[PDB]
């Protein structure tokens, strides 16, 4: 079944409509990237996808689940969804471990030896196992950032949602998250990536979806939109490039 089906998604904020008509039918292990300019409506987009944000229009089916029947709430999303964002946030009253283990053990019930032990497997795989008894304030925005890549998958779910995990990162802090991404990217996860990084997403994307004012304009492998952008605004998007 697919991981994620959209189909016909409308979104709007009053009189703003975000998002006017979106088609999305992404299966598992697929690496979809997603680019375009500001206002696009890409975070919006992702959102939608773990019930961050609602919508007006069209239906969304994340692995089975139709997030308007009336038994969909957060904690069946969150079961099966995760998400990084541009700005991470970590709690520095307690150790990295417990920041990774704290949501599992809530809502899985997981008792905290199977938590922890499942956790530093987690921190092993984003090179940081350590700093496993380190407090978040004591890392730098590339190390807070992959121990947030960690405590997303911690929840083990089977889609894992980036909105543009770097673009608030110096760059010398930007190699080493791009790099776990792709790791996750090589194991199967299902990812769906909002980024500036051009690299990554030739190197690691399996499709490319280019948003333009709430549509998706172009669809396409990487190389394939990259090099030869077969639409319109698609071309001149691309042209004012970097």
């Amino acid at each position: 079944l697919q991981m994620i089906d959209v189909h016909q998604l409308k979104k709007s904020f009053g009189s703003l409509e975000v998002l006017k008509g979106i088609n999305v039918h992404i299966r598992e292990g697929e690496v979809v990237v997603v680019i375009g300019p500001s206002g696009s409506g890409k975070s919006t987009f992702l959102r939608c996808l773990n019930l961050l944000e609602d919508f007006d229009e069209g239906e969304i089916i994340i692995d089975g689940i139709n997030l308007k029947a009336k038994d969909t709430n957060l904690n069946k999303v969150r079961e099966e969804v995760g998400m990084v964002f541009q700005r991470f946030n970590l709690f520095p009253h307690m150790t990295v471990l417990n920041n990774i283990t704290l949501a599992p053990m809530k809502v899985r019930k997981w008792p905290r030896e199977k938590a922890e032990a499942k956790a530093m497997e987690l921190l092993d795989k984003v090179g940081l196992k350590d700093k496993a008894h380190a407090y978040p304030d004591s890392l730098s925005g590339g190390q807070a950032q992959r121990v947030a890549i960690a405590r997303a998958l911690a929840m083990e779910p089977k889609i894992m949602l980036f909105d543009e995990p770097t673009s608030a990162l110096d760059p010398e802090m930007v190699g080493e998250v791009l790099s776990v991404m792709k790791q996750l990217a090589n194991e199967g996860m299902t990812m769906v990536v909002v980024t500036h990084e051009m690299g990554f997403a030739r190197e690691v994307g399996d499709r490319v979806l280019f948003m333009d004012g709430g549509y998706i304009i172009e669809e396409g492998k990487p190389e394939d939109l990259f090099d030869r952008p077969q639409h319109e605004r698609t071309k001149a998007f691309l042209s004012k490039v970097f």
